[PDB]
């Protein structure tokens, strides 16, 4: 099937920004049903201590950011705040390890973590990093819906943010989770230091691929004292607003998911956003390590413009 | 004589999702206008100061505190002087507005004379002096006036919370007599008020169901200023704002729809919500009448962002 060219996508990030948005929402309203939002509750199945070094994460063990470093929690544990979520009114649950790639000895845990999240009635996704064709097949096997793995940036970026992987180690695992029968959760974070083309590219990446993910989350950067990028410049709302725009039109079958740094974004935004073609989002006081906005003010903002059939 | 929208039509409206309505809301403006191009207006008061009506929202009421600092109207050198600093400034029509119930056959003779220089000048000339009357308004217009300005602010089964010293229908009236005497009629309202959800339809519904609703259609968000009854009041959701220029964008196909007074207190998104909802034109400048707002290089800046105009330099 055709692809995306990039002198093709560079268009879009220049169109008439309104004009960028009108397009956007024509598309959207073509191949979803507006007003109507996916929410996804995560929780940190284990948090702290990472290998890697990502320039803007929290978990790095290669920065300050005092983290309360916690080891992994039991089934219980995780199933516990599972509840809480499905109750809360969340529709699928995202456990999140902060691992480089899981460990055999893991499994067994994270399988039986799927199990009790996939019979407890609500959607299961995990990211654990870089799984292999074993683990996923088990993970499949056990139940996961959904798998995250992010690609940032640009691969022409990548290494200005991460080092301790191949831009190419990562596609190379979410075509595991796609053969694996699993659906594939992958995205990116903007304002790093990256630039129009850096983040088009992005786009343009994950979005010629065999078949695009299904859930394409657009983190808004969140700056981190100790991280590299904590003092960063802030990203204009009008440009995190165009990236969810392009990402819509270019991958009309997904799931755009404003996601990471709604907790730094005003009302307004949020609804340029959803109109924008964001169409999922992640509920709940905290996701993994930073702040969230608090379950009612989602649910009143969800409401004010007229989003689901979840008013009580 | 054409069609006229019933109240429990447009009350729908309100009720509407409000994405779904600002869908609707583009989906109209672009099929009667040129989006990404707005309409640039500065104005300036030609008097400011002591006024004998007593609107609970207008910082210009002899009958409230707000200490502003009286000035008496301006020599037509004064004006044409701004008006000019404006005019290169880029603005397209100057707005004169006096802070009286009605002129006096006194100004008239430099109402005039203003009219006469800002229209030469090369801009568009509007102002806004009240009440004026059947002779009046043909010696505006035969001087040049292009636009009159006069707001119905509110439905009229609540003009009386807010003004009291005049009739809902005596700003009617005028209307039609700026209407008859050949000038172009502005005329719109205020939002946040006190009114409720049906009042604002109330306004709308009110204008649109007009002979021929006004080419200009403001919708002021209310400025509370301390001393006026209002400044202790409810801020306005921005949400709400927006919702009410998306209504009158459809309600008014044919109409330039204003996002003014209080664009200062509104943030880039809102705005920009707004522009999409439907509104296409601004105050541009430092200030309009006696409140702050946005200032040139700001708004400038914002054109662009957006992508609206080829005034980039
Ligand atoms: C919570 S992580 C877990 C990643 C997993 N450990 C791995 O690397 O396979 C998933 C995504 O969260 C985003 N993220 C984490 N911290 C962030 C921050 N402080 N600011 C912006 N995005 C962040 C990054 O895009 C990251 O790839
Ligand atoms: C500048 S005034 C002059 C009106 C003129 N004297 C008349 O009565 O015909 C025009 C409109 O500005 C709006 N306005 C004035 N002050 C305001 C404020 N503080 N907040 C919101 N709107 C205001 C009101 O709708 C007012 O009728
Ligand atoms: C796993 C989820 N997927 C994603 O793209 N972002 C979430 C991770 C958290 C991002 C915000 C920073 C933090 O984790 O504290
Ligand atoms: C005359 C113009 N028409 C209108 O609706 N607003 C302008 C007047 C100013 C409104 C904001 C409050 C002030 O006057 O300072
Ligand atoms: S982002 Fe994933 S990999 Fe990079 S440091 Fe944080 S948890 Fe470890
Ligand atoms: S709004 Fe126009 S009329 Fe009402 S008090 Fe102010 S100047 Fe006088
Ligand atoms: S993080 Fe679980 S689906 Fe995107
Ligand atoms: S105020 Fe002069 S045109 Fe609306």
């Amino acid at each position: 099937r055709p692809r995306w060219t990039l002198s093709q996508v560079t268009e879009l990030f220049e169109k008439p920004l309104l004009d960028l948005l009108f397009e956007a929402q024509q598309v959207h309203r073509q191949h979803f049903d507006p007003r109507q939002v996916q929410v996804s509750t995560l929780l940190s199945i284990k948090t702290g201590a990472c290998p890697e070094d990502c320039k803007y994460c929290p978990q790095s063990s290669r920065y300050k950011t005092g983290l309360e470093a916690e080891r992994l929690m039991e089934v219980e544990q995780v199933l516990e705040s599972a509840r809480k979520a499905k109750a809360a009114g969340s529709t699928r649950f995202c456990m999140g390890a902060a691992w480089k790639n899981p460990h055999e000895r893991d499994m067994p845990y994270l399988e039986q973590m799927v199990q009790g999240v996939k019979a407890m009635g609500l959607e299961a996704c995990m990211t654990l990093g870089t799984l292999s064709e074993s683990q996923a097949q088990r993970l499949a096997n056990a139940g996961l819906d959904y798998y995250n793995h992010n690609l940032d940036t640009s691969p022409e970026f990548y290494g200005n943010i991460i080092t301790t992987r191949t831009y190419q180690e990562r596609l190379d695992t979410l075509e595991k989770v796609r053969d694996a029968g699993i659906k594939v959760c992958s995205g990116g974070i903007v304002g790093l230091g990256e630039t129009v083309k850096d983040r088009a590219g992005l786009l343009l990446q994950l979005a010629n691929l065999p078949t695009p993910p299904e859930s394409v989350p657009i983190n808004m950067l969140v700056k981190v004292k100790g991280t590299p990028l904590a003092d960063n410049d802030d990203v204009d709302a009008f440009d995190f607003i165009r990236t969810i725009a392009v990402a819509r039109i270019m991958m009309p079958t997904s799931y755009v998911r404003l996601s990471a740094g709604r907790e730094q974004m005003n009302e307004q935004t949020q609804a340029m956003c959803f109109m924008a073609g964001a169409n999922s989002i992640f509920y709940g006081c905290k996701l993994l390590t930073t702040p969230n906005p608090e379950e009612d003010k989602d649910l009143q903002l969800f409401r004010k413009l007229g989003l689901n059939p979840q008013q009580t």
